[PDB]
């Protein structure tokens, strides 16, 4: 199981995207809008003791994969899918697709990386709705036994829609 040190707190990324065009002519699977935004850690730290504790990259709107797989998961916005993943500012230490498990080692003491959260918004289907994308949490990423209590979450806020204007 996994201790958080004292004062952890979670590094929330509020998810703010200018209007996305999509244009019949855009193929299936392009990429419509791609943005970046800073991960700003803070001294947070997990230890674990079991080598089966985990660190999970989850999708907490639970919306299933898109038509074209490859981690582009349905919106509530048909033909609009979404790819989350982050990296290094140097582009290194791909975190992989968003949702993922990965193994912790025990004993060893783990903190939220520096870098980018990456968000893209792609193209599922020949026809694309128009509309918001649903607000709320979209990604969470934390320790075994310490789910309310993640390294890191995105978030859609209803303040700030991100709006996909199909012609």
């Amino acid at each position: 199981n996994c201790t958080l040190s004292k004062g952890f707190t979670t590094v929330d990324i509020p998810m703010t995207i200018g209007t996305i065009v999509v244009r019949p002519t855009d193929p299936i699977g392009t990429v419509l809008q791609k943005n970046t935004f800073t991960i700003s850690p803070n001294n947070s730290t997990a230890t674990c003791n079991r080598a089966s504790d985990q660190i999970t990259a989850a999708l907490p709107l639970n919306y299933p994969v898109s038509s074209i797989g490859n981690n582009v998961y349905a919106t509530n916005i048909p033909g609009i899918g979404i790819r989350l993943y982050r990296e290094a500012f140097d582009s290194t230490d791909f975190s992989g697709y968003y949702p993922y498990k990965r193994s912790l080692t025990p004993n060893t003491t783990y903190t939220l990386s520096p870098g980018y959260f990456v968000m893209e918004v792609i193209k599922t289907a020949a026809t694309t709705g128009s509309g918001a994308l649903v607000a709320g949490r979209y990604s969470t990423y934390y320790v075994t036994g310490q789910q309310n209590r993640p390294f890191l979450t995105t978030t859609v806020l209803s303040s700030s829609p991100i709006l996909i204007a199909s012609s």
